[PDB]
């Protein structure tokens, strides 16, 4: 059905270049103009401040999720639609998850990528598309590190019919909406 | 031991696939690290699973004369997925609860070839590295240069500003298990 929110992944720094900052503004007004609302961590500075502030000044809505040690930290964002407290990050993963209708990993460090291995390795447990806004390229070692795993057998071909890469944020988002996967079970 | 005593690589907390993979050289390097570890008086913590290099690295520190510690959740349990000749198996509520015994056992983590589980581990205990949870050295086991392709990954990230050039570089990185190993146990911070 509709995408109505998407859950997003991306770093707690801004970047070298500006042009992180600015694909996350573009990303967060399309997916504005396309009625679709944010789902993130609740945090406020680097790209997850500047994307959750892209949807708010853009009209839209966004939901943080956020762990009572990192509120009481003073991490919260304070002007969202709503900021969830809960009690532990294994809540919050799943939290996040279920509030998405599908995943969007834009650039980050080592937590963006825990972010989006946990959601895979979910998905090899047993199902929402997932996206990597391959911006600058962003992603593309990793598309070589996924693809030399899958010639090693250590992860399935069929990984790539699921997976969505585009460096377009128009693009990115309706390729989410006209996901195709295989069938439950041929995954 | 001394309370005041510093800690000592005693055990290894393994992250590795649940395949074997499309050559039997994962096998062997799996089965010539264990032999290294329990060699020199090392013991296995892992996620407890019996088949693919998890089952291989479990079995082939018991077979040279080691133990080998499994934490594993009820939901995998009630899954027939459990290895049945351990020293120890622990079965624990959940994911979360699982990840942070297999870290807490451990007195450092080796990162084998292996698949999502397995890179989810590996980013887990990197972003708690970075907190100060625990400071504990952290090896890539590079049979066959599996992990170059992440370590480009990781380069071009701290090129582009993600992460800290610092963090990146007190990771060991070693094809070979005697290399490996010797650098977890002369490893500070």
């Amino acid at each position: 059905p509709t995408l109505q929110r998407v859950t997003v992944f991306t770093g707690s720094a801004l970047g070298s270049s500006s042009l992180y900052t600015q694909a996350a503004q573009t990303l967060a007004k399309t997916a504005v103009d396309r009625g679709i609302d944010l789902v993130y961590g609740g945090g406020k500075v680097g790209l997850m401040g500047i994307v959750a502030d892209a949807f708010l000044e853009s009209g839209g809505e966004a939901f943080g999720v956020i762990t009572e040690s990192l509120m009481k930290g003073e991490l919260g964002h304070e002007k969202l639609t709503e900021l969830e407290i809960v009690p532990d990050m294994h809540i919050r993963k799943r939290r996040m998850a279920e509030l998405g209708d599908g995943f969007i990993a834009m650039p980050g460090g080592a937590g963006t990528l825990e972010e989006l291995f946990e959601v895979w390795t979910w998905q090899q447990l047993g199902q929402k598309p997932v996206a990597l806004y391959d911006v600058d390229g962003f992603w593309q070692p990793l598309l070589e590190m996924l693809e030399q795993m899958t010639q090693r057998g250590f992860i399935k071909r069929d990984f790539f019919e699921c997976l969505i890469v585009e460096s377009d944020p128009h693009a990115l988002l309706k390729a989410m909406q006209t996901w195709t996967p295989p069938a439950p079970k041929w995954l």
